[PDB]
């Protein structure tokens, strides 16, 4: 349960959150988040949940922490710390300056330019999904939509093959939302054993896909080798699996309760993609962190080489003090602040592919079923991690007020 104190953490900044089941969870992830930015919660605390940790409760602190990587590290970024330790992803568990050679390979196979260019394949499957959808009046939006849309895009891109999608999924979930059944180190360890021999056939045939062009890439000059390769790909397939899923879960949640708001989209079209970047800030739905890299005095608090820090990426633009009424969603909120696809020299590489997911998936979707709702009774459910997620989401429509495109 609680982690014993340690001596150097004041007592009056104990805030056990837990990060994995938060209290008022129920009322849904951001909100239960939200909990640490109340009138009394200071700007940075300690809970003693999952071992023990700082966390970062204000975007200014999550920011400036983000920035200073000399004493903050991506080493330990992972809690629980064993999960943290374990955590070896490239380039996501390195600092500059060495993290830099192996991101600019890693933007190479899921950079702008090679977003732009999946652009018709993108619209083309979400054109698809939904045209088939549409006449049945229903539907799960998770398993039907959520899930098959961004993950088959992403098998594509990386040249592996849709049945091997249920593994993948299980355990990139169990290292984000992991049930119990499994450690983040066993995670991490099948993710790799699944990995090996496909790197290793790739660098021997090399082909288009991202596999190929990580394992056979150099960094800044020299041949990539066959482990960095497989921490490569564990960081992009991590990425392109459990993110883009849930996010388009949060905001279709969000659009089936606000007709206001589709009416918006629907009429004016091109007001999609600033809606898309206001549903990123009030659905923000990451939160990983950082590890002390020496004894550091950061905002009065005497924080310790080896200490925890969780920063989460969710609450920066969830916080008042960056957006007035951050819990209200509005389409033309003129300064959208947010750090949502992270902060520092670990932005998002698959941002870009991100936003197409999302805009497209708006345009099509709008454009063919504007009218629907969540199934009656349902009491949708969230779950908190490092990335959080919803359950499930029933959606419910009159094919009559449908039209195909
Ligand atoms: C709504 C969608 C997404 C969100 C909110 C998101 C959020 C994030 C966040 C917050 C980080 C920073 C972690 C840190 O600083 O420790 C990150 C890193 C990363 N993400 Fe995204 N992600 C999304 C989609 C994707 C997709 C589709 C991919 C493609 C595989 C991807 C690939 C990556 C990679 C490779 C990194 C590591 C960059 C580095 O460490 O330099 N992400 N993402
Ligand atoms: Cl999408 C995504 C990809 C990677 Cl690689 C990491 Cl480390 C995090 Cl935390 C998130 Cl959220
Ligand atoms: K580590």
């Amino acid at each position: 349960n609680l982690a014993p104190l340690p001596p150097h953490v004041p007592e009056h900044l104990v805030f056990d959150f837990d990060m994995y089941n938060p209290s008022n969870l129920s009322a849904g992830v951001q909100e239960a988040w939200a909990v640490l930015q109340e009138s009394n919660v200071p700007d940075l605390v300690w809970t003693r949940c999952n071992g023990g940790h700082w966390i970062a409760t204000r975007g200014q602190l999550i920011r400036e922490a983000y920035e200073d990587y000399r004493h903050f590290s991506s080493e330990c970024p992972w809690i629980p710390r064993e999960a943290g330790e374990a955590f070896d992803f490239i380039p996501t568990s390195m600092d500059p300056p060495e993290q830099r050679q192996f991101r600019a390979l890693a933007n190479q196979v899921v950079g702008m330019p090679v977003v732009d260019k999946l652009e018709n394949r993108i619209q083309e499957l979400a054109c698809s999904l939904i045209e088939s959808l549409r006449p049945q009046g229903q539907c799960n939006f998770t398993e039907d939509y959520a899930e098959p849309f961004p993950i088959r895009i992403f098998m594509l891109l990386a040249g592996l093959p849709e049945e091997d999608i249920p593994h993948l999924k299980y355990l990139t979930d169990q290292m984000t939302r992991p049930d119990g059944s499994m450690t983040f180190a066993e995670a991490k360890e099948a993710l790799y054993d699944y990995l090996i021999p496909i790197i290793e056939q790739r660098r021997q045939k090399p082909g288009t896909d991202a596999i190929s062009i990580v394992a056979n890439g150099q960094v800044n000059g020299r041949p990539i080798t066959s482990d960095e390769a497989k921490r490569m790909c564990g960081a992009l397939l991590l990425g392109g699996l459990d993110t883009v899923v849930n996010f388009l879960s949060f905001s279709m949640e969000f659009l089936a309760k606000s007709p206001e708001h589709r009416q918006e989209l629907i009429e004016r079209p091109e007001r999609i993609p600033a809606a898309c970047e206001e549903l990123l800030r009030r659905f923000s739905l990451v939160a990983d962190g950082r590890i002390l890299t020496s004894d550091y005095e950061f905002h009065g608090v005497q924080l310790k080489k080896g200490d925890q820090i969780l920063l989460p990426q969710m609450l920066s633009g969830l916080d008042e003090r960056e957006n007035a009424a951050p819990m209200h969603v509005d389409f033309s909120r003129q300064k959208v602040s947010h750090t949502t696809f992270g902060h520092g020299s670990h932005l998002c590489l698959g941002q870009h592919l991100a936003r197409r997911e999302i805009i497209v998936t708006l345009k099509e979707w709008l454009t063919r079923i504007p009218d629907f709702s969540i199934a009656p009774g349902a009491q949708i459910q969230h779950k908190s991690g490092i990335v959080s997620g919803v359950q499930a989401l029933p959606l419910v429509w009159d094919p009559a007020t449908t039209k195909a495109v």
